[PDB]
């Protein structure tokens, strides 16, 4: 007489220097979120944007920001998600997942995670 | 995309006075539970049934177990669920939910309680 089902979901997209736009070969991955945000209508997403170390402190902070919200956009726009179910934050630099110093570890900073989590 | 989706489900079935069949009002419920057992091929299922405290033990003990058993067979035989996905076992009079001073906490007591867990 008790049913539940609990979603734990987690998305990552990747950003060339200076930008937040989303590349094209994320989509499928948004999509394919938006699509358990439907099946799963109360669940909810953290959505958190972070930089390399490159540049003004500023620059950075807004640009993390963007580019999480770049994601929220996607989804709110292209998807219809009701935008207050998603959260939205910038780290600048401050929390790096790769090594400052290559190109290929600034890489992995210029990111965005997204945690969807909830249950129906 | 690292993306999983939990199940979890608890059946709760009440029998009458020495019986062990699954009253009519309780098929919907086999048959969701049916379901979820096929939409998440690796969930199990603990199947444990309960006595009020009337009667002799070995009546108990096993009229516990046949109400499990029951409710096993219903999976096993009407819905096609494979055996050995779902255990069964009978407590007896060892586990109340309710107070056997009265007639409405025995029939609380006349139980079988499902406990379906599964992932995807």
């Amino acid at each position: 007489m008790e049913l539940t089902e609990d979603l734990n979901m987690e998305l990552r997209v990747f950003f060339d220097t200076n930008k937040s736009n989303i590349k094209d070969q994320y989509k499928p991955e948004i999509a394919k979120v938006a699509e358990k945000l439907s099946e799963y209508p109360n669940a909810t997403a953290r959505i958190e944007g972070h930089t390399d170390n490159t540049g003004p402190r500023k620059l950075n902070e807004r640009l993390s920001l963007a580019r999480a919200n770049s994601v929220k956009s996607a989804l709110v726009n292209e998807y219809n998600v009701d935008a207050s179910r998603l959260s939205t934050q910038g780290f600048a630099w401050d929390q790096p997942i790769a090594d400052n110093k290559t190109k290929e570890g600034r890489a992995m900073n210029r990111r965005v995670f997204a945690t969807i989590t909830g249950s129906r």
